[PDB]
């Protein structure tokens, strides 16, 4: 309808955070989303999200995780919406047989993070609702916890809008026109121009980045979570049951304690169906794996939470080949910033990424080390049409 300093396409986890950072600096910003964030068609719903600090996936991750934590605490003080609860996060697995646990312990050591190390019966004794074999070891992070993701996006949106940011909802971006001095987006509701463009369309990045002459392999996955009736005297946040992410023989699982009797929430991380974001079946239970994969874990490790399925949710992961993020400037256009391939573990960093995206869009650089997320890295297999 007119000109803006910056346009953000995809106002979800990353986009809304970037929008808040931009608006706070007085930048005329327009955020465009295919739906009305927060919504249940992308990758940010399901009430809760785990944030961990002892990130062994990469050292560059820890600093970003710590900065994000501080930013989440800042957001908590600015809005009336609930943002974070310090449940702590438990990580366990078979001794000497889990690379996830090992790297977590290494990360904790290298960055001097505060953690408790326990093994075997010690785990079961500290948290009654958990039953693990004696050959299992664990690392507990008391200072990390759970974020209320929908509240996070809602808060960033309200704060951004109060400062002048415009949010155009139910508007799908269909094409881009990039020039060395400006950008333009085309939608069924009209075309818009700006000096800078931030692209953060989540799972849809796999289908539309080609419009920006980018040929990066991105694979969307259907990932479900289930809420189970549980023994509240053992799995409630009120009795200090922690959030968790563990590695067992058949893969990685993550879960949350019951909040206000909502029940324990569990998800299987290593498996999901390869899908197209436009034809994905968003109904939980249509595949036998949806529920069976979850109960298999519960009856073995948390029997007291293997109750009636209270509710399920379908959501998406967007993976890169190396499972590391993509946060960088378009290789050919310095006025286009790309945020994609969060591979199922990016929400906890959304506050920090919002800061990174705003810095890149306004100055072409950022104070954070984002070298591991380069769009030019080999393992990615990036090319142009
Ligand atoms: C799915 C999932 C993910 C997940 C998780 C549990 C489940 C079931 N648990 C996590 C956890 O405990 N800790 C953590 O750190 N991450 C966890 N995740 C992953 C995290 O949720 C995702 O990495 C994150 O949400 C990715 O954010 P991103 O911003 O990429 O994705 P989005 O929030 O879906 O936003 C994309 C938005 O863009 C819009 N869109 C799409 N296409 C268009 C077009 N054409 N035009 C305009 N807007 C568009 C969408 O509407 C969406 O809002
Ligand atoms: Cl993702």
């Amino acid at each position: 309808s007119t000109h803006f300093d910056v346009i953000v396409v995809g106002a979800g986890s990353m986009g809304m955070a970037a929008g808040y950072q931009l608006a706070k600096q007085g930048v005329k910003t327009l955020l465009v989303d295919a739906f009305d964030p927060p919504h249940t068609n992308g990758s940010h719903h399901g009430d809760t999200r785990i944030i961990r600090h002892a990130y062994g996936e990469g050292r560059e991750y820890v600093p970003l995780a710590l900065r994000s934590q501080e930013l989440w605490y800042e957001l908590e003080k600015e809005t009336h919406h609930k943002i974070f609860t310090k449940t702590g996060v438990l990580v366990f697995g078979p001794k000497g047989e889990s690379a996830f646990v090992a790297e977590t312990m290494e990360a904790a050591k290298e960055h001097s993070l505060t953690v408790d190390l326990l093994e075997g019966d010690e785990i079961n004794k500290r948290w009654p609702g958990i039953t693990v074999p004696e050959n299992y070891n664990a690392i507990f992070e008391p200072n990390s916890g759970v974020l209320f993701s929908e509240n996070c996006i809602r808060a960033y949106r309200e704060l951004a809008e109060a400062r002048g940011a415009k949010v155009l909802t139910h508007t799908r971006v269909e094409d881009f026109d990039i020039s060395p001095d400006s950008v333009k987006i085309e939608t069924a509701n009209g075309s818009y121009t700006a000096d800078k463009l931030i692209v953060s369309m989540g799972a849809w990045n796999s289908k539309l980045l080609s419009k920006l002459n980018l040929d990066i392999p991105l694979q969307p996955y259907r990932q479900v979570v289930g809420f189970f009736e549980s023994d509240e005297s053992k799995y409630s946040n009120d009795i200090d049951f922690p959030g968790f992410m563990v590695e067992v023989p058949n893969g990685i699982y993550y879960g949350f304690p019951s909040f206000g009797g909502c029940g324990l929430k569990l998800g299987y991380h290593t498996f999901g169906q390869k899908i197209d974001p436009d034809t994905i079946n968003r109904e939980f239970g249509v595949y036998p794996e949806d529920e069976s994969n979850l109960r298999a874990f519960l009856e073995e490790y948390m029997p007291g939470a293997n109750g009636e399925l209270k509710r399920g949710a379908v959501c998406m992961y967007t993976k890169t080949l190396d499972e590391h993020f993509i946060i960088d400037l378009h290789p050919e256009h310095s006025n286009v910033v790309i945020a994609a391939g969060f591979s199922g573990h990016g929400f906890k960093f959304s506050s920090g990424v919002g800061e990174v995206l705003s810095q890149l869009a306004l100055t072409g650089k950022t104070e954070h080390d984002i070298s591991i997320f380069s769009i030019n890295r080999p393992a990615l297999k990036e090319s142009l049409q």
